[PDB]
Parts: C-alpha cells; sequence; structure tokens
C-alpha cells in the first residue's frame, strides 16, 4: 500500500466518487480499494493487465475482516498503460455501481451491507491525480 | 470529528496541491493541515471567521512533534460562509506558497525542512469536494 490512502470519506448512498489518475508506462496491475478500513472493503477494484494469471481483466472482490470474498471478473478492459484514466463509483443498499471510462457500467454486490464508505486507497501501477466527491 | 485525512500524498517541491470545498452556512473556522503526519505539520492553514479571539483572519502555524510553532497571520480573508472555496499550495526548500482564490499569494517558512509532503487533513467548517495534484 504505497498509493494515496484517504479516510473519513463519508461517502453516502447515491453520491459519486470520481477518481482520475495516471497508469504507469509498464502497468501490470492497479487497485482502488473502498470500504470502512484497510481490512474491511466493500470494493477491491483490480484491473489486471497481466497479474496473478489474469490478462486484461478487471477483478473485483470484497474483504471482510482481512478475508477476501469470492471474485467477480469483468470482460471489457478500457485501460491502457502510460495513459490517464478515470473511474466513478457510487452505491446503494444492494450494489456498488462502477462507471468505466469507455461508458461501460457494472455492479458489485454490497456484501458487507455498508451504509457509508469512509476509506479509499490506491495501489499498484496507478498514481491518483484527482479525487472528487459529488 | 475531522474531515478528510489523506496519507501517502508524495507531494514534491514545485508540485501544486489544489483543494476545493464547501464552507458551512455558519462557518466559524476551517483548517487544512499538511506535513509528514498528524503531529508534524509544515502547514496548519486556519482561516478563522470568528474563532479563538480572531475575526476574519487566516492563522498559519507549524507543528513539530505535537508542539505548535510561532503563529503567522494574514490580513486578506477571501472566504464566505455557505460558499465553495479553493486553495492551492506548493513548496520549496525555503517556503510554502499559499495561493488564495482572490488571486492573492503569501508564503510560510518551511521550518521543518520538509522535502516531501506525505499527509493532508481537512478540519472545521469545510467539506472537501475535490483534491487535485500536481
Ligand atoms: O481477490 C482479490 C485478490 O486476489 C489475489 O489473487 C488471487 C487470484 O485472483 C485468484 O485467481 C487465485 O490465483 O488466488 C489468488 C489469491 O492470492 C491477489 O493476490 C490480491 O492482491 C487481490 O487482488
Ligand atoms: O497555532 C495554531 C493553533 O491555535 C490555537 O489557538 C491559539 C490562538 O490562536 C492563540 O492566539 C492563543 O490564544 O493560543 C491559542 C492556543 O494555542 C487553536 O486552538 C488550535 O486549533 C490551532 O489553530
Amino acid at each position: 500500500a504505497c498509493g494515496l490512502v484517504a479516510s473519513n470519506l463519508n461517502l453516502k448512498p447515491g453520491e459519486c466518487l470520481k477518481v482520475r489518475g495516471e497508469l504507469a508506462p509498464d502497468a501490470k496491475s492497479f487497485v482502488l480499494n473502498l470500504g470502512k478500513d484497510s481490512n474491511n472493503l466493500c470494493l477491491h477494484f483490480n484491473p489486471r493487465f497481466n497479474a496473478h494469471g489474469d490478462a486484461n481483466t478487471i477483478v473485483c472482490n470484497s474483504k471482510d475482516d482481512g478475508t477476501w470474498g469470492t471474485e467477480q471478473r469483468e470482460t471489457a478492459f478500457p485501460f491502457q498503460p502510460g495513459s490517464i484514466t478515470e473511474v466513478c463509483i457510487t452505491f446503494d443498499q444492494a450494489d456498488l455501481t462502477i462507471k468505466l471510462p469507455d461508458g461501460h457500467e457494472f455492479k458489485f454486490p454490497n456484501r458487507l451491507n455498508m451504509e457509508a464508505i469512509n476509506y479509499m486507497a490506491a495501489d499498484g501501477d496507478f498514481k491518483v491525480k484527482c479525487v472528487a466527491f459529488e
């Protein structure tokens, strides 16, 4: 965990969290983590260019008290190394919604029944350049 | 309670940190802290509408291992309760430079000789809406 870590986010349901940043020239993997704290994540958002046996695949998971849940994978991969990218995230009682920069959108279940998101962290081959709250 | 806290900022000399946010309708005081950690601050930036015996005055200080340094006060006060505001900050070996939204700029000495800013925190009657790097 070398990237930006933010706490006291107070993101509420329906409010969009917009994260923009720079993908390394030789990016292999990058991560955006959201939740209560570092061991309790409603969203581990992990686009893998080539990491852990996945190629050009977004892997999402939850983390409950340090234990990873069951993974969800997405096919579309709107990212390129050496480029800027932007992701928007919101949530409700049921799911998190991830808005991808190619205009694609997908859902990830709110397994931990989180009513507020207080923690974000960036990791991997990504440097945050802008974080915005609606 | 404290607003947004961010660590692993990796702000280098000459790089600009842009913070935009909402001032409470009845704002009395707000704070932006920058430095290494919560006890070691190269910049405590505290516009006071009416707090601690100051009226409409920006109070700046450093904090070295929990101890406040010698205060610096600025006359101009380009802030209004209930409005959005934006501050931009950079630094070099000698000083921090604070760029105010009325176009004013002033300097605060880099007393702790910080070569990198790792930590930021918002506090008081201010809700961060956007943080951007540089
Ligand atoms: O689930 C998120 C974590 O996945 C870990 O890798 C998994 C991998 O995705 C899976 O296919 C299998 O190989 O088991 C691995 C367990 O280590 C990553 O190591 C971790 O960083 C998270 O992304
Ligand atoms: O120096 C920053 C801190 O100031 C504290 O208040 C000062 C006040 O500004 C000064 O005029 C004198 O009265 O001593 C006070 C206590 O040190 C604030 O309480 C603190 O929050 C910082 O802003």
